[PDB]
């Protein structure tokens, strides 16, 4: 029924000491090489990835939806390149929800283009409930979240029928 | 255990997570754990995730 979109992680702030200019040449955008509007690729500035750690509250009222992902480089090279350490892992808990994203790195078949892989996650953040976002590497930031309220009852049509 | 009782057993158990790494060398003198809880038809291995939370 309502449903806002707003930046809980602000791009030029929430990481002064890590690169936020990331961008996949599979997420082309009119003959230019770029990646999602609302995630943001985190790569190591200065030649380290320091640990970081980013507390959201809800103070909205309203269940926020945010959505993150946790890449996967085809071989140990790419790992030392764009994190500078093998050994990685990404820590996002709330007060009602915990997960560890151990990152296993292999070799896949050719996919858009790509031997990596970008697996993506999302939560909802009740009111009264704090997430954090803990990592030191790998981790596809949140940029934009939404605050929605909801709709019991619905479903999605496949259609190509027009608008009227 | 064994079941020796004829009926099926309602057996609970936990695993702990402590929010730091001071937590987990004064509780149980380790800082890699593990519990093995594994029966006949039933097997799982907790490795323990030590995390700050709210």
């Amino acid at each position: 029924s309502s449903f806002e979109r707003f930046e809980i992680f602000p791009k030029e702030s929430s990481w002064p000491n890590h690169t936020t200019t990331g961008v996949s040449a599979s997420c082309s955008h009119n003959g230019e090489s770029s990646f999602y509007k609302n995630l943001l690729w985190l790569t190591g500035k200065n030649g380290l990835y320091p640990n970081l750690s980013k507390s959201y509250a809800n103070n909205k009222e309203k269940e926020v939806l945010v959505l993150w992902g946790v890449h996967h480089p085809p071989n140990i090279g790419d790992q030392r390149a764009l994190y500078h350490k093998e050994n990685a892992y990404v820590s996002v808990v709330s007060s009602h929800y915990s997960r560890k994203f151990t990152p296993e790195i292999a070799k896949r078949p050719k996919v858009r283009d790509q031997e990596g892989r970008i697996n993506y996650y999302w939560t909802l953040l009740e009111p009264g409930d704090t997430i954090i976002f803990e990592a030191n590497g790998n981790l596809i930031a949140p940029r934009y979240a939404f605050a929605l309220s909801r709709g019991f009852g619905s479903g999605i049509i496949n259609s190509n029928a027009p608008m009227d």
